[PDB]
């Protein structure tokens, strides 16, 4: 053999160390497999699916690729044998938003899933972290932590870090000033009922509610509250034009897979139960600021809203929670 | 305005020292976009293409993910003024092959598109590199150069970067070994006509037909001639599998887009004209392995081809120039 | 020739040119930082120890097939430094054991009239980003020599006091510096001014948590934390004999956001003349947005009396030592 | 107290998964310190050494910098335990070669000093790869792994990486393009003894040799020869310069820490046993083609010489097997 003329084998070796496992190969589950392998968060990345040929054009896509990557093993199986030693499974796969469509529409079909999915992933990674990012994702988090039997700490909701982002982007334009240096903090569902935190935001440290104090109110003479408008409304408007959304969530995906990968210990707005918080008694899933390393989300900062701030918040509890309590699983 | 009250002014405000355009956003120009941004290849990213709803809502997606990016501006239009002052101006726009049809089948339909595309880029950018990713590429780095009006070294096909690639990945899989460490060349035609140049595989500068005379033949007993005939089908196989390619040539012109930002002086091997080598007359373009740069090619190596690879390569050129000739534009 | 065998040539300036002034330890750790985070297409070395020069440039070159960066060159002659985009001022007696950054300030002042014009003639439009100290003083004074426009001419001020604050806090709360949030104005060194009132995590400012954050009647002492901050350059100096890779990264993260024309805030060492009352020409750090014309925009920070007190102290010190020297 | 006020804390550590450590905070230490800090290889860093001032100091020097890193645990003591759990130890250090003394003449102290480092520094660390980088580096990765008692696989030592990066270095000057793209071998001894493997010497697999079969002989007309007399005189030229070598080493050894801790499988030229290989029969250590990756070196590339370059490497093995038996365990 060609190989053993060239090359001296010195040992039979065995598991990766930072393995990476994506359920899901739609468009959303593709831009957190390249995002991942663009930022080296891995040793081996594995796929899985349901659709066969799909499945294999994306592994095959990804692997030609190799030479100018640093993952050296790409995978994909219907099997989830493939995902076997994982450190994270995200979980992207289920129904996705049409046109004008809530996330919130999409429950009961992506339960149903997740009652396939969660099992499995459980059975070959035991100890992995769960990032789920199918939708409504707020919901989803409390259904894979029920259904996995994992601690809460090992179950995350990509949750609002994208609406985070989308926020500070947009005050970014707004003030020609770069994201990285324009601070505010979207907290609650990932969707419509969103809760920009004004009294957080920021450049700099100085306080843009302590220039304007009528910032993100109807009184406001610049109309702020419309930057929280288009980052509810941004997911529709990209939907609209181009069918789905992909590569901000990607992004925003591989983000916190590099806070747990590489434990961090960076603050991101992601889905947690919040029972204890603002008076708030039930197992609710929604977004608050929480630091996020290898063993997932350890502590969760205490924001102080105002009292609109926390009335929003606790009705965004409560429309997850008017649907998470009936859920059939 | 809130903005004054926060930031003094002290500098009148810009021109883009690192733009790259994607003409395109179809899966491809999408794919070679994103790659690019998680590079850091571009101070400012410009999209065109002529489905205007795509077109913003890409552009969108795209603005979104800024936050966990290093490119501060991202812009699209139809018009193509907003592709002003690049540095690099890659082009995927055009028809794509179907499932049993040759990348030879488009020419009519891209050298049209090219008509207009061509001069409206060379309008705005008078210093870039064009890099052609379109297919069939090596035709369409020809035609791109006699309707731009600029030198040879400054229009680059992305060629055989790709079969390269995909050539090594399939190589260091047989072999245990990672790409980066697994050497070989395809040249010629990106297409049915490549060549393998057997004579130059290696690891470590140890040719694998020293160790094995057949490497390479149909008497192969381990039929290395198969990896080839897998580097020609990739993209058919990919295509029968997930309905087109994306990631893996995204990455191939990132490597190219990298080379030529960063004036690194590497070797690919990328569509340029081959008059004067291997007996060639004619102006055909064709794969071989290029000198890359600031100036995009400088200079070409002249590899050493046995009778056999030498005769399939002028093959290759004959049959792009049977192509070539009968263009009118 | 053998390469004319293997190679046809069709073709017979640097986009992206860095030069470091000063191959000391600063200096380097500037350069190694710059070649690993892909900045440069070129880079040029400048000193007038020649052996040092040229050793340091060699061992630079050496491990090229790991960098990104193809041209690394080295001069006494500034010919060397044209077409740079950014040149980095690290020259100059350094920082000593027990002693203040300000007991360096006419020896570089001196230095400066030697460089500055050199640097100048060669790169006329590049930014300037001084570092050797003290950093404010030296910043105006390249600013007054140079003739350059204020924008280009940048400090790397007080964005190593801030990153030094910032993991300080992070040890403290146990959150990545990333994610703790904090700014140190005013000079880099001894009259540095924390501005607890924009300290914060997740937009939840610490002092709303307790209202005395950083005074003396502070339960929790976290004025010591700036302490910390203030002491850092002395404490290392003592142990290894000078700083040099909090500082390489610091000016790395500078040159990234020049570089790259990111816009991002940083607080460097810029004039404040006009800001609380100020009448004359001193450089200190304030929030500062840089980008490719270096210093395009000044955040105005809101300062309490206390924090505001305390930066017009800082400007008095400054202006003091400023007033008295001659160039 | 303020912490708890504002963080709630919601679970109790685990150990580091991707640890380094550097034994020496010399020139040597230091670079490969920082190198490995901006290429984001560990989530854990650990110093010892015995100079505590020293020790402290640089620890301090990196930790400052903290806020542009990705690496949350930087720490230090002259106490090995400080180094528990690592994945690779990496040592640095020992007395260092004046000008006019051979590394092989740092043999005696080197070895004094490994018999105290290497059982405290293996202690700690089950999983470790140790990797060696003081000199002289082929008999000091004989003498680690003696010491040990680890298998051959887990003991590397930095070799010849940079005297091929050296040569590669050198070749791409002289032709004009970038090391990346100039292939060659330096092997044997990282010292006066390395011989360069001229018939593996090739730009896109042109054998440099096959333009001119004089190539390095003291016929060939262009003196290669003395491109491999400056890889053997680098260190010694940089020494009698600025007093020292740190910063192309460190990127040496990062380059291999890169290979190990992302298991890519690239080949690198590295201290490693050769018994058995070229009629050697005795358990010499010297620089061949490695494979390298999580386990360390798991195969061997049998690279073939001509009957000169054989012979050279054959008098290097004859050099160090000659020290070998010099040492006093
Ligand atoms: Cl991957 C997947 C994707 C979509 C639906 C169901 C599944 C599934 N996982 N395990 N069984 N079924
Ligand atoms: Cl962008 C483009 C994409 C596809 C077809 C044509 C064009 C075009 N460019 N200039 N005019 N038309
Ligand atoms: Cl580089 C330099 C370094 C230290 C002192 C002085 C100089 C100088 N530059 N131009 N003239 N002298
Ligand atoms: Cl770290 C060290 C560095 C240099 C010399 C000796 C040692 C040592 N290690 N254990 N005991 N002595």
């Amino acid at each position: 053999a060609l190989k053993d003329q060239l090359i001296v084998n010195l040992l039979k070796e065995e598991v990766p160390q930072n393995k990476i496992t994506v359920v899901g190969v739609g468009a959303v589950g593709m831009a957190c497999a390249i995002s991942i392998l663009m930022k080296d968060l891995a040793d081996e990345l594995a796929l899985v699916d349901v659709i066969e040929d799909k499945l294999k054009g994306e592994m095959m896509d990804l692997q030609h690729g190799s030479l100018f990557l640093k993952t050296p093993k790409i995978v994909s199986s219907k099997d989830y044998s493939v995902t076997a030693n994982s450190k994270l499974v995200i979980i992207t796969a289920g129904a996705r938003q049409q046109e004008g469509e809530s996330r919130l529409n999409l429950v009961q079909r992506n339960v149903n899933i997740f009652k396939f999915i969660i099992p499995n992933v459980v059975k070959y990674s035991p100890q992995c972290k769960l990032l789920i990012v199918s939708n409504p994702v707020d919901i989803l988090t409390y259904v894979a932590w029920k259904i996995s039997g994992f601690p809460k700490n090992r179950v995350i909701g990509s949750g609002c870090n994208l609406d985070s982002a989308r926020f500070r982007y947009l005050m970014g334009e707004r003030l020609g000033v770069h994201p990285l240096s324009c601070h505010g903090w979207v907290l609650g569902e990932h969707g419509d009922s969103s809760v920009p935190v004004w009294s957080g935001v920021n450049v700099a440290g100085v306080s843009l509610k302590s220039l304007n104090p009528q910032l993100g109110t109807d009184a406001d003479k610049e109309q702020w509250k419309d930057v929280h408008k288009q980052v509810v409304d941004s997911a529709y408007e990209v939907i609209k034009l181009k069918g789905y959304t992909s590569w901000a969530i990607g992004l925003s995906v591989a983000d916190l897979a590099e806070s747990i990968m590489k434990n961090l210990r960076r603050v991101h707005p992601i889905s947690t139960m919040i029972k204890g918080l603002y008076g708030i008694k039930e197992d609710v899933f929604l977004s608050v600021p929480c630091i996020l390393g290898q063993n997932g989300i350890s502590d969760v900062v205490k924001v102080t809203l105002t009292p609109d701030e926390e009335a929003r918040l606790k009705k965004s509890a409560d429309t997850l929670w008017g649907i998470q309590k009936e859920l059939q699983f």
